[PDB]
């Protein structure tokens, strides 16, 4: 069983709350793992599968840095619940929205269930071991974008990986998906793809180099792809008897949906990482356009 504590900082910026939360997620044994919600209002959630930290332990260190580093965002419910209605019922989300937390305030809250959604407990399980693995990769990310490092740069740089690692035919086979991910986002929205190409356009060398040097191999790449095939062949088996539900003439393939699901679990970090459902399409739409300019292809001739 599984305890939820949500943390409520309504000043987008969690990293410096994320890693004052690293020791209780550090220092004990179980699983335990972060992400970040929108349900009552922006918050962290830390989830614990044994019972240190306690409750108590968690107060201790978090309320400290709640103390000293208090959100001074001031947020609008009645702006943001129509956008949290229509979240909850994409997400398959049945807990109460409101009302929001108050700001800089500490809760038990309900371990929600994801069976409905994933497929199965086998999936489930699954997940938690992924956001287990991953919130400890977290924290030395964040602590690099606290440092000075570009969050948007260190999430791109894991996309590559994944793809290049994980899909048919490396980084030239998987921005495919990039494209396709970019366009159902935007659905039809020629306005904001101007804006993504004309940003693409003033970003372009730097992107394609990032590219190249993800390709020739990086620390964090290789570290990232790493965890990601930990995951692989347990995917992998649940795709197959059906207890994960993943849902061309290339889609038969348990190739592609293991890399469909592994670039799933890549979106999932660039969320932990801070980057929204906007700035994530916007990275697919980067990444697309990189590969097709550094190595000369296009996704619509494939």
């Amino acid at each position: 069983t599984w305890r939820r504590f949500d943390v409520a900082y309504h000043d987008p910026d969690l990293d410096r709350l994320i890693l004052a939360a690293r020791p209780l997620l550090s220092e004990s044994p179980g699983r335990s793992w972060f992400q970040r919600h929108w349900v009552r209002g922006p918050h962290l959630e830390l989830w614990f599968d044994h019972p240190e930290p306690s409750w108590e332990r968690v107060r201790e260190v978090l309320g400290t840095h709640l103390r000293a580093h208090p959100s001074r965002t001031r947020i609008d419910p009645d702006r943001l619940l129509p956008q949290h209605r229509r979240l909850a019922l994409a997400e398959q989300i049945d807990e109460p929205l409101l009302p929001f937390y108050d700001d800089n305030t500490l809760h038990r809250a309900v371990p929600r269930s994801r069976v409905h959604v994933l497929g199965s407990a086998a999936a489930e399980d699954l997940f938690h071991d992924f956001h287990a693995a991953a919130s400890t990769a977290a924290f030395d990310q964040l602590d690099a974008v606290v440092a000075g490092e570009s969050r948007l740069g260190l999430a791109f740089e894991l996309m590559i990986a994944a793809a290049h690692a994980h899909a048919e035919g490396g980084i030239t086979g998987g921005f495919v998906s990039f494209r396709s991910h970019a366009e159902a986002f935007l659905a039809g929205a020629a306005g904001l793809r101007e804006r993504w190409e004309a940003e693409y356009r003033t970003r372009a060398e730097a992107l394609r180099a990032q590219v190249a040097a993800v390709v020739t191999g990086t620390p964090r790449g290789r570290a990232w792809t790493g965890l990601l095939d930990g995951f692989a062949g347990r995917g992998d088996e649940l795709i197959a008897s059906g207890a994960l539900t993943v849902e061309d003439e290339v889609l038969r393939s348990p190739s592609f949906r293991r890399y469909r699901l592994l670039l799933n679990l890549t979106f999932l970090q660039m969320s932990r990482l801070g980057v929204t459902a906007v700035q994530r399409s916007l990275l697919c739409h980067f990444a697309a356009s990189a590969v097709e300019e550094e190595y000369g292809v296009s996704a619509i001739e494939i």
